[PDB]
Parts: structure tokens; C-alpha cells; sequence
């Protein structure tokens, strides 16, 4: 036994050890104090975790039951019954204060990554600033058609292209009194104005409001910083450079503020079954908070200009940090009771994350240069909650934590994931449960539709997933979320977020479309790498999102009885084709993601999906695709032999759809010799049992097995 005793907590010595040596020193938090308080917490808060997951039990085996017994009116008031739908509070505005500017007052892209992976993790927080040029010359932004496509060496036809792409950029963003930047001759600072050299006169900005500073001197600055919308764009001027000598002004970049905040993720994105993991986890977001994280390198300092009127200031080189704890449902073995009963790792990762969390208050050798937040605010993205009162035991879990830390009340701030169907029904009341903390709300499509599957997994067989994205029940979910969000008084104070673009390599069709969600009025929304964050930004100064959400306020674009359209399939909708494609496509998901997730413990990755198209998901893919052939199976449009068919066609294609990686163990010819393929296997065959369609507990059992056989 690899314990250590505190109260009635046996507590794994690798995390006893991580938190003493790591991170309380330069907290002035007593360690006694600290590991009291664990004890304490965990005693107390445990009995109501426990309670809630009952309630979710509950209140679905009365759904199942109902189905099994399409009217509408009797549906809700039938949920309206079970304490499922709750009546609407009255309007309210949010009370949530000491937030940083990032989050009150800036719209922009949001990036979110493992925090178990250092490299990544470092690279998301440097993305608060990325090189417009190196993404459109490395995407497919600019197509790859004949002559301008990337090889081995500088292509000064694709360059020339990604130069006007972002001169374009430019004119609609910060437009010249007259002219072009497309003709700019040169950039100079006179009277605390920018002065564009033209060729046959000169000019400034149509709004010189919207120059914001510069590097060097203002006869002939190094670079030159503008903004719009909140957001800055910095021209660098350097006509020695590989692309500055092809350039007219001799530009050599343009850099785009684009990760304006990052959620560094404990949930669904890592894998982590025991305390290594979560060790692991821990101590890059320690560095993180420290500034002093460093891997294979290092993070960006802040950056240094003159003001037009003179004068120095500076702007963070940094993500603002946020950090995603695991939901109310896993436990995790890191800590045992005295019975062998693992602790909730929801609770744990409050205590733990927020302890990490003071150092990023602070700065000296001891903590680290680099300060997180300005204002004194830690901030906590809450996933997979259902409803106001598991909102209100989150607000009380962090005030206990915070009186654990011994700081102030309302510290720890909570940015609430609408992605279960409870919630989603009921947010309005789970906004103001949370009306003094919570600093954002936010949609997706995988794991909000895979509760959706789930719910009404009695009711019939469900749409295809791809048909998903466009149900009146999501389309409503996504405007009831700004709607709640903006009467509630976001607008200028909390973030309204949308989900994330999952397709890493086609950048062209994410900059055409993704200008939705800011059209939404969305603050901010999901990007899979700081190159997409980059891209993403454009849309940002495409669109006033301010003003989108002026317009919007007090609107009420969404019915109960939309958002409670279950999304049944018509009576046979589809051909057998049709049918074997969903089939493959999905046991194609589960196998690719499950097979890195299970054997090398990576839960977020560029994986090919079915048609080779390169996907960023999470675990949340897991949920929808499993929960739909559940359902599929569930109500005979499937058989089982469909699914292992499927299984094993699609298991070789996932084998090579993985050559290049040398960790990587075959799961063709013997499945059943495979944890890996067994794990997805389970996934769907016992899918409609899963506590909500979760996949973390048998996902978490099958790595853990991995682990024991690895090591045996
Ligand atoms: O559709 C959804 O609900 C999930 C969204 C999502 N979150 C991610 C977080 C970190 C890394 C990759 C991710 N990919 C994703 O699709
Ligand atoms: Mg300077
Ligand atoms: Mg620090
Ligand atoms: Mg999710
Ligand atoms: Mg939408
Ligand atoms: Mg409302
Ligand atoms: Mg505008
Ligand atoms: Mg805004
Ligand atoms: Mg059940």
C-alpha cells in the first residue's frame, strides 16, 4: 500500500508528495491546514454529489419508463411532474465581479487542450498572438491549385497570394482614408497619427482611433499596431526578411491577437484512470500558473510598444487561462476512503486545481514570473452538469474550497457548459444559481447530442448523427443559450461561447463558415490549434459581435416545445446503404478514438475519420457514437451481428489509418485479443446502460486494465 492517512482520507503518495513539495510552497497556505481541509470537504460535500447522481437515475428511468408507457403538451407536463422542467425565474442580472478584461469585455477565438500534453499546453497559452501569414500559406485558406501549391521550399506565387489575402484583410478591418494597403509604399508616425506612404500621395486611417501603437522609431517603426474590435493586429515592417523583400512596404508578417483565452482540460480531452495521470495533469497546469513551464520550449513574455502619443505600455504575450475540472459523476482512486471507496474527482479537482491555481495570482522566484489573472479571479470551466441544483452544489463546493485556501469568497469563478438536456432546458435557472460567479455559458453538438440520444433512448431510433447538426431541437438549444445569456446581462460582462470547429485541416471551409457564431452573437467560440485561432479571429473583426449582441437582447428566439423536439427518424427513412454507412461511420469513430485513447493514453489527436478526413474530437465523440448504435440496436434498425461486422471491417482500416506511429499495437486479426477493440465493443453493447451515456467508466476501467497488463 502507496498511501498516505489524513482523517479518513488514504491519499496516493505520488499526489501527497506532488502537492507538499510542488505546489503549496509559496502559497502561505499550512500544509496541516490544507490536508484538514481535504478531509473535510470530501466528508461533507460527498453525501449531496451522491444524491444529484441519484436524482439523474431517477429522473431517467421515469423517461424510459414513460416511452415504453409524440404529443407534446402531455410531455412537458409530464416532466414538468418529475422535477425534470422547472418553472422559469424571474429576470435577473448577473452580479459576477473581478473578472478580466479578456472575459468581460473582448470577443474572440477560445481555444481548449490537454492539459496532460506540455507541448500542446504551451503553445495554446503562446497562441494569444499567431502569424496570419504562416496560417494562410499553411493552409488550405489559400488552395493548393496549380502553381501555388506549398512544397518543399518558399512558393513566391502561394506567398504573393497569402500577401493580398491579409492586404484584403486589412481594408476591411482598418480602411485607409483613401487607397489600399495593397499599395502601401511605407508606415510611418507623425503627430501621434500613422501616416500610410501611398505612391502619389499619402494617407491616414479612416479612424486613427484604430491605431494603437508601434515598435521602433515613429520615422521608421519595426512594426505597427492596430486594433478592431477589441482586437489587435501588429504589422511587422522588415524589408531584410525572406518575404519582406517581395513586399512593397517590405511588410514581413501580419500577427493576429487570436487565442484571447485557453481552456486548459482535465476532462475530455486527457486521459487520466490513477493518480499518476492526474500528477501529471496537475503539475503542467502548476507550471502553467508558475510561468515557468517548459517542455522538450518555454512561454512567450509580454510585448513591449510605444503609445501614438508617446510613451510605453505593455501587452500580455499570454492566453488568459482557464482550467475544465471533471464533472460531478467519476471518481477517481487517487484518494480511497478507509473503505477502499474512490473519492469523486470532481471535488478533488476543485481543491487540487485551485490550490495550483493561486500561483497564477502571483509572481516572484518562488511562484514564478507571469500573473494569470489581473484581477484576482480563478477561472473553472464546470462540465456535464444537469440542472440549477447541480450548478448550486458547485457554487458550494468552490466556496468551501476557497475557505480551505483562505481565499476571499467568489474567487473561483465558474464558466458553465450547457451541454446536458437538463440544463439546457433549465438555463436560465442555472445561470442564476450560479449569478455571482459565473463568467461564461457555452453550446457544443457531441456530448449535448449524446444526451439528447440518451434521454429519449425509449422513445425510437434516432436521426443519423450528421442530421443531428441541423435538428429543431439544436438550433433552438444554440439561440436559447445566447438568449438566456444576453437577459441575464452577459453582454459586456460573461462570455456566450459556441463549439468547436473539429475539422484541423480544412481551414478554408471553417474561415467560410464559422462566421456563424459571432454572427449569433456568440463572444467567443472553439478552435482545435492556435493556426485555427488565428483564422478564427478573422471572423471577429469581420463581425461587430457587440452590436450583434445589442440586437439580440431581449429577444426570445426559442420554445420549450422546439427545444423538446425529439429528434425521432421518420418511419424508415433510410436505404440499406444509408444504414451500413452509419454504422461503419460510427464503430469507425469509437475504434479510432478508443485505440489511442486506451493504449497510449492520448484522448485528443488528429484522427482520420472514415473518409480520411482529419478530426479533432474529444471524448464526447465517444457519446454520441456510441449512444446512436446503442439506440440503432436498441430498436431493431441494426443487428448485433451489424455491429461486430462493422467493428471488425473497420478495425483494420483504424490499424492503417495508424502506420507512422511506433507505439501503436494492431488490433486486426485477434480483436478479442485487443482491450482497445473489447472497450469499444462495450461501449456500444452496453452503451444504453451507461449512467447517461457516459463512456468514463468503462473507458476508465479498460485503460486501467491496459496499465495492469502492461505492467504484469
Ligand atoms: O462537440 C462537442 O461537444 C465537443 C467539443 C470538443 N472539445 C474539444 C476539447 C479539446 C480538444 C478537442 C476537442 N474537440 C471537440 O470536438
Ligand atoms: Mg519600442
Ligand atoms: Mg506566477
Ligand atoms: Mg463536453
Ligand atoms: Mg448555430
Ligand atoms: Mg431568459
Ligand atoms: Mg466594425
Ligand atoms: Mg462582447
Ligand atoms: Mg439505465
Amino acid at each position: 500500500t502507496d498511501r498516505v492517512s489524513v482523517g479518513n482520507l488514504r491519499i496516493a503518495r505520488v499526489l501527497y508528495d506532488f502537492v507538499n513539495n510542488e505546489a503549496l510552497p509559496g502559497t502561505d497556505i499550512d500544509p496541516d491546514s490544507f490536508w484538514a481541509g481535504v478531509d473535510k470537504v470530501v466528508a461533507d460535500l460527498t453525501p449531496q454529489n451522491q444524491a444529484l447522481l441519484n436524482a439523474r437515475d431517477e429522473l431517467q428511468a421515469q423517461i424510459d419508463k414513460w416511452h415504453r408507457r409524440i404529443d407534446m403538451d402531455a410531455y412537458r407536463q409530464f416532466l414538468t411532474e418529475i422535477g425534470y422542467l422547472l418553472p422559469e425565474p424571474d429576470d435577473f442580472t448577473i452580479t459576477t465581479s473581478g473578472v478580466d478584461a479578456e472575459i468581460t469585455t473582448t470577443a474572440g477565438p477560445q481555444l481548449v487542450v490537454p492539459v496532460l500534453n506540455a507541448r500542446f499546453a504551451l503553445n495554446a497559452a503562446n497562441a494569444r498572438w499567431g502569424s496570419l501569414y504562416d496560417a494562410l500559406y499553411g493552409t488550405d485558406v489559400i488552395p493548393e491549385t496549380d502553381g501555388a501549391e506549398k512544397g518543399p521550399t518558399y512558393n513566391k506565387v502561394r506567398g504573393d497570394k497569402v500577401i493580398a489575402y491579409a492586404r484584403k484583410f486589412l481594408d476591411d478591418s482598418v480602411p485607409l482614408s483613401s487607397g489600399s494597403f495593397g499599395d502601401a509604399t511605407g508606415f510611418t508616425v507623425q503627430d501621434g497619427q500613422l501616416v500610410v506612404a501611398l505612391p502619389d500621395k499619402s494617407t491616414g486611417l479612416a479612424n486613427p482611433g484604430q491605431f494603437a501603437g508601434y515598435t521602433g522609431a515613429a520615422e521608421s517603426p519595426t512594426s505597427v499596431l492596430l486594433i478592431n474590435h477589441g482586437l489587435h493586429i501588429e504589422i511587422l515592417i522588415d524589408p531584410e526578411s525572406q518575404v519582406g523583400t517581395t513586399d512593397r512596404a517590405g511588410v514581413k508578417d501580419v500577427i493576429l491577437e487570436s487565442a484571447i483565452t485557453t481552456i486548459m482540460d482535465f476532462e475530455d480531452s486527457v486521459a487520466a484512470v490513477d493518480a499518476a495521470d492526474k500528477v501529471l495533469g496537475y503539475r503542467n497546469w502548476l507550471g502553467l500558473n508558475k510561468g515557468d513551464l517548459a517542455a522538450a520550449r518555454v512561454l512567450n513574455r509580454d510585448r513591449n510598444y510605444t503609445a501614438p502619443g508617446g510613451g510605453q505600455f505593455t501587452l500580455p504575450g499570454r492566453s488568459l487561462m482557464f482550467v475544465r475540472n471533471v464533472g460531478h459523476l467519476m471518481t477517481n482512486d487517487a484518494i480511497v476512503d478507509t473503505d477502499g471507496s474512490e473519492v469523486f474527482e470532481g471535488i478533488m479537482d476543485a481543491l487540487f486545481t485551485g490550490l495550483i491555481a493561486i500561483h497564477g495570482l502571483k509572481a516572484s522566484d518562488v511562484n514564478g514570473p507571469l500573473i494569470n489573472s489581473r484581477t484576482g479571479s480563478i477561472y473553472i470551466v464546470k462540465p456535464k452538469m444537469h440542472g440549477p441544483a447541480e450548478v448550486a452544489f458547485t457554487c458550494e463546493l468552490f466556496s468551501r474550497v476557497e475557505d480551505v485556501l483562505g481565499l476571499p469568497q467568489n474567487t473561483m469563478k465558474i464558466g458553465i457548459m450547457d451541454e446536458e438536456r437538463r440544463t439546457t432546458v433549465n438555463l436560465k435557472a442555472c445561470i442564476k444559481a450560479a449569478a455571482d460567479r459565473v463568467v461564461f455559458i457555452n453550446t457544443g453538438f457531441l456530448d449535448r447530442t449524446g444526451d439528447e440520444i440518451h434521454t429519449s433512448m425509449e422513445a425510437g431510433p434516432m436521426v443519423r448523427k450528421g442530421t443531428m447538426k441541423s435538428q429543431p431541437w439544436i438550433l433552438a438549444y444554440e439561440d436559447h443559450n445566447v438568449d438566456a445569456g444576453l437577459a441575464a446581462g452577459f453582454s459586456g460582462r460573461a462570455q456566450v461561447g459556441k463549439g468547436m470547429w473539429t475539422m484541423t485541416e480544412l481551414m478554408a471551409d471553417m474561415v467560410e463558415t464559422k462566421i456563424a457564431q459571432p454572427r449569433a452573437g456568440a463572444s467567443t467560440a472553439w478552435v482545435p490549434s492556435p493556426t485555427a485561432a488565428t483564422l478564427h479571429a478573422l471572423h471577429y473583426h469581420q463581425v461587430d459581435v457587440a452590436a450583434v449582441q445589442q440586437g439580440l437582447a431581449g429577444k426570445r428566439r426559442a420554445t420549450i416545445e422546439q427545444l423538446l423536439t425529439i429528434p425521432l427518424a421518420k418511419e424508415l427513412a433510410w436505404a440499406p446503404d444509408e444504414i451500413r454507412e452509419e454504422v461503419d461511420n460510427n464503430c469507425q469513430s469509437i475504434l479510432g478514438y478508443v485505440v489511442r485513447w486506451v493504449d497510449q493514453g492520448v484522448g485528443a489527436s488528429k484522427v482520420p475519420d472514415i473518409h480520411d478526413v482529419a478530426l479533432m474530437e474529444d471524448r464526447a465523440t465517444l457519446r454520441i457514437s456510441s449512444q446512436l448504435l446503442a439506440n440503432w440496436l436498441r430498436h431493431g434498425v441494426i443487428t448485433s451481428a451489424d455491429v461486430r461486422a462493422s467493428l471488425e471491417r473497420m478495425a483494420p482500416l483504424v490499424d492503417r489509418q495508424n502506420a507512422g506511429d511506433v507505439a501503436y499495437r494492431p488490433m486486426a486479426p485477434n480483436f478479442d485479443d485487443s482491450i482497445a477493440f473489447l472497450a469499444a465493443q462495450e461501449l456500444i453493447l452496453s452503451g444504453a446502460q451507461q449512467p447517461n451515456g457516459y463512456t468514463e467508466p468503462i473507458l476508465h476501467r479498460r485503460r486501467r486494465e491496459f496499465k495492469a497488463r502492461a505492467a504484469e
